[PDB]
């Protein structure tokens, strides 16, 4: 699920086991692709809502401007093709958790409307009056300092205040650098057994070279160079490219 | 009704002053500072107690609906006004209308509140009946009211005439002495969902609270007393923009 | 009709003098420096005082029905209209209309007035009927109208006819012989609308609204009464700059 | 009509030498300076005086309507046209047209009444059937039209229709000796709606209305006089222009 | 057309050259300075005599009309099009066409204008079927059309068809000996329609005539003969105006 | 036309190796410079010249129809397309096709092209169906392509196809030997017309038609001749040029 | 293939080494530069050899049809859209698909393109029906991407899926060993598709050719190499480019 190393993202991880006991929501900061995937997902399985849904959207990666009808759901003719009705994701999410990826991407209305279902514990359709009730827990992530953000007035004060009694930042990876290796290994697992592939280990000098590289691009990129040196072939022997 | 630095103890005072009367109230100071429950205050010290209190954010109402939800609408006014619907005016009739963060209307909006005030009668968007009002109005700004009647952003005669009795709410900073027992209040309204409520948070949790200029104010306060309640019962060592 | 201060006794002396007629009156002067009392106390000097009596704030209607107010409308004339509609110059036939904040009228409506006011006829919205006018006409405004004449912003000719006779009522640090008088009769009137018996007003008090410059004339005064009222009933100490 | 400045008298004399003719007329000077009377008065020292006389004014037409009123239209011709409506053209068949302020058209508009003048033939909108015309024209401006056409604003094709003879109205300033006889005027036709003519009384009204320089002219005197009126009803020199 | 002053007699001699041909002819030249006969003299003189002649100033047609009236169209062709009717073109039919003031025409008008004098074809606006013509061009410009093709605003290809023989038709002050002779045509074209003849006009009045630059050319003399006649018959002293 | 200054020989010389193919052939050079005999002349020494030979010129199509001439439309492909229509493309079905001024095209219509080119078919617009063509491609630009190519304004690949045999057709005074020749067939083709063909012009004319620099080649050799002409018949200093 | 220069044969051994997995593959280098043999010769190589090989240029869509042509649509996704269509990923189920200059997709097409990567599935314009899809995706691009990435115009998650495996393919004058057996290779088919005549080539047009710089690559030497045939029809010098 999530293993890790670095006795910095331990105590990340202790602080994560304290809010997933409650209903809090919790705000996960830190870069893109640097894997808060799992950290939402861990505190959900750590929560007493464990066997409730873990509805997850990436508001960053929405097409065709459909994230708020995503969110929202709609009755039909709400907007110019909603032609069939269709839940929102908060319906989906109920008894459960829900998380909403890259959330500072929401536009002011938006954001609006996001304010109202956390405060009222409700939400409606698009081009529906009727409210359905709500029991549902919130997980939220950006990449962006948010306070920043309200500052700059691209995000509301009231709802940052709201998502964010327990944000956790998740570093980079070159200030945990104890998880490089870990992190390094469960990639290529994962990527194996989903090939149905024998997994191969990393000699200790390749290792080295993953160690010493401040990683950019983070994890979505540590991910990339471990397929490209499994292409190179089976037990990593420095087939290890970072900018070569 | 919390308070207890003598600041805001001479503010209820004068609360209790302009409830015996039907005069226009306006609440200035810093959103999230707790004007609401001056509001509802001046409401209950009131004469019309046992009737209706309705409230409103201004700055909070998505799909630019703040109009249609003042003053109600007839089927067709607007595209989507598919049914009737009631204005909060209406819902208030015979109590008290809370219009909070009302600098955010705009000039035609502001036009329209004027005429309900002169008149004390309302119509719905899309009809010519005029409703007869009997309604307090209450109203929050968190800016200058002059000031922006000065850049004009905001009607000179409407201005006057919610201005009869401004009371300003001052800044947590400004009343530290309102610190404790509201952060207590916050702590015995969280834990009332089966949680025993911690006291006090411990001596020096209490010192380390009243240390901090608080610039989001009660929203930041009660961020920070939830957090600590995560962190855990019966607090001592929580955190704050500039943890370390 | 309350004024004491000698600026306003010859005021209302000039206005005594074109009530007998039917002259346009334009009144000048800041808003809210209750310059209403004014056009109210003329019609009722003038013969026409048992006529209706129409005011309309021009800068006060909502969603650009200003010209649909004082001209009406047909059915069908603009998007919205579902009835006919007689304008504010129809009801003040055989009495007076006041077109208050006159200033803030567009060109395009500026010249229909002008029509209106030279063929003393009116026609609706979306009609081609005319409506024969026997409607006496008072105007205010707070901007100087000769500058905004100069600035392209107001009509000429419409100026000339709007202006054979303005009073300028002016701000009430000019006038502050009218300050208490003022002081006084709304209190009464804030007072019998409740019915209770009015209350003094202590000297000092006067002499603290007397030493005020009132930025905000009537409008400013009308406040600081109610206030006063407010924390109650016997004018001591209550203000208008707490630092 | 009214005059006495051998300025004015010397126009006049020239007025109707072209009044005689069928030559468009051009007459220039200040808006509100009086040209009205000078049309009028060419209309009746004309052939046509028993003819219609026909007056619009192109700076005074609300809605955009100068050109569906120029030349009228058929049903549906805009938005609006519920109905056929005859032009100013079709009314001053036979007799003449005045179109006051001619600089205020649009060139669109302007190459329609080339046209027209040309062709002696007019259209209504939203039609293809012309009607031959028999009508004298007369024009206005308040501005150098000549300036006008190099400014790029009015074509220098339909300036030289309308300059054969082009008269030129001075300013009350600039013909002193018309103030007096224009002022009488002005109070018995405005008494003449149910009051006694006053008289303007020795100088003193008389020398001060004269040594006022009359930005506004006829407009302005109209004014003066009427206020005097006001301040009343038989002797004077409560004039007001300054104050 | 009535002249003297020789460079108009050279110029009436090209023109008769031109004539019994069948090219197209350019006249250059101020507008108002007579150059509408000119044309006419050549449509007279050419073996086309008989037939139609018919002249549009393409800088008068009203309400963006000059493409329909130049090709006519059908029913519907644009809004508005009501009625078929037929162009210019093929009124001109078998006669010549002047198409007055034609640097006015925008490009896409112009690159019509191309294809009918090259294809001796015409198409209505809204219809595909092309009318066979046989009509000869004049046209007119009182702009130098070559520098207007190096602007960018008239295309190459139509300024070398439409200019094989241009003749320039100099300002009056450029022909003084023009002036007398037209003046008295005009007095005599007006005494035409009415009485006697009034000329005799004083040579003092002449020689004013004759020293005057023209900036108007032959309106700015039509405007001060006609004003002439008015100001008395047997013209003394007339104006342009007061003096200078 | 005959043809005879030794570069243009050179160039039918080279236009006669890619005759016989059916290569793309792209001819360079000043618009109205004579290209039209280049290519019809490939057309002419090609295996397919008892084909057909459509020429369209991309800079002289108005109403912005260039795209619907050269690939068809169905009936309702456009708002004016109230019938099927075949292409330019089609007609040249088992010949060739000329797009002169092929630089005009817009980046969208060169797209077009290109895939035309690619997969030598071609739908009609607001179909979907596909005709294959058996078409030979020649083209014409007076701008250098490749620099248009860099300055965004033209497709790199589409360059490329059409840049397999570029020819550059050179501007008149750089063929001097070709003007004599020239201007008798201007003249000659002129008079096939009922005109008796006039003889090739005195000497002296020929020298001054010689040194003239001809900016507007061969348009501007056609404009002179045709005006000497007019200054009738056999030619001698009835050459202008600008005097 | 077709190549010589030891550069490129290194290019092709990795070219070989991805070609067995099922890995998105990269090409860079200039346009006009051949890549499209190489994607060619990756699929054939490849366990989907027999599958269907789907190319689509991203750059040469006109009409903005590329999105329509991709995800495929239903009858009135769109004006115009007058029938239901399979799109490009469709077309090459069980194969491998083409994208040439992907870098010239849109943000918003770039997301759709990335939700396809990682559902394994795609929806028609106009539908809400998922088509499951089997799919090995190839891209191209003429422009560094991490840059475009940088520059905003590309979204950063997709640039990292599409570039496990970058492969870089340089231009002419970085792998002048290629020169000569490609113009033999155009010879020999641009006239194989011909009256099956007989090819040549001279020393010395041979060293012109090497001795050019081809800034535009390929695309150059393929008109230089035709032109010359038509110049002649045997041997050679007549080489063009003054």
């Amino acid at each position: 699920h999530m293993v890790v190393a670095d006795t910095k993202s331990l105590k990340l991880l202790a602080l994560a086991d304290k809010v997933a006991k409650t209903d809090a929501n919790v705000m996960i900061l830190g870069p893109s692709g640097s894997g808060k995937e799992v950290m939402s997902r861990y505190i959900h399985n750590a929560s007493p809502r464990k066997e409730g849904p873990f509805i997850a959207i990436n508001c960053a990666a929405i097409p065709d401007n459909m994230l708020e009808a995503t969110l929202f759901g709609y009755e039909k003719g709400a907007f110019t093709g909603a032609v069939q009705a269709c839940p929102g994701k908060f319906e989906q999410a109920q008894g459960g958790t829900i998380l909403l990826d890259e959330i500072s991407e929401m536009d002011l209305n938006l954001q609006a409307k996001l304010l109202r279902v956390l405060q009222e514990r409700e939400v409606e359709r698009l081009g529906s009056r009727k409210s359905i009730k709500l029991d549902v827990r919130v997980l939220a992530t950006s990449n962006r300092d948010l306070k920043q953000y309200v500052q700059a007035g691209h995000f509301r004060e009231d709802l940052y205040y709201r998502l964010n009694v327990f944000p956790l930042t998740w570093p980079a990876l070159c200030e945990r650098k104890d998880d490089i290796e870990p992190l390094a290994n469960h990639l290529i697992e994962r990527h194996c057994k989903k090939l149905g592939l024998p997994v191969p280990s990393i000699a200790p000098n390749a290792i080295t070279k993953l160690l010493n590289y401040p990683w950019p691009g983070n994890v979505r990129e540590l991910d990339n160079v471990v397929q490209r040196a499994l292409i190179l072939s089976e037990n990593g022997h420095i087939q290890s490219e970072h900018i070569l």
